[PDB]
């Protein structure tokens, strides 16, 4: 009958509305020639800034400035140094302190530019 019976907690603390963890990749393979940039997405979402890491390749921790990332959930992976004509895998993570996901995906980077041609 009394709706009153303890403090209310504040919801100001940082969010208003508690959705639940789902991170965001690309679960379609994607495949380049040698000398052609590559563009990807890589972020997490439902959590407010979590602390979630990736392999490029199958490789921890990328380059700072050289490329795009930013480790608060924000991560891009650009390659245009020249260096893309090796096929690798690609796996990403995350961590919360009330939830943890997986996902994996592959890229295959091939050779040169032209594609073949006949009669």
């Amino acid at each position: 009958r009394m709706a009153h019976e303890g403090a209310l907690t504040g919801v100001t603390t940082d969010q208003k509305e508690k959705q639940k963890p789902d991170i965001v990749l690309y679960p379609e393979p994607v495949r380049v020639l040698e000398g052609e940039t590559a563009r990807f997405r890589c972020r997490v979402t439902g959590y407010p800034q979590p602390k979630v890491n990736w392999y490029l390749n199958g490789q921890l921790i990328r380059k700072s400035k050289r490329f795009r990332v930013r480790y608060d959930g924000i991560h891009y992976l650009d390659i245009v140094d020249c260096k893309s004509y090796d096929t690798g895998e690609v796996k990403v993570t995350a961590e919360n302190p009330e939830g943890v996901i997986e996902h994996k995906v592959k890229l295959e980077i091939q050779q040169l530019e032209h594609h073949h041609h006949h009669h």
